[PDB]
């Protein structure tokens, strides 16, 4: 017994059901990708290690 | 078969590992350059060659 209210808590979410709110309107889209969070890298080395 | 105690005697030394003691203390630096020994030159020519 898995009692589907527990599926809504601890099972993962698929990617086929999504609403795109575009400004103040909803527009139906087929695909959506590229919503990444990317940083750069600072590095610094001295002679001691 | 080279047994790295022989690397410490025979192989050269790389530049990236160095410490700089400046007076009574050590300060961690990134680069260090310009420790040259440069001489001038004196000449003399006479008529016989």
């Amino acid at each position: 017994a898995i009692t589907a209210d527990d599926i809504a808590v601890q099972y993962p979410i698929p990617t086929y059901r999504f609403i795109v709110t575009l400004g103040d309107e909803q527009v139906p889209f087929t695909s959506a990708s590229g919503l990444d969070i990317n940083f750069d890298t600072i590095e610094y080395r001295d002679g001691t290690g």
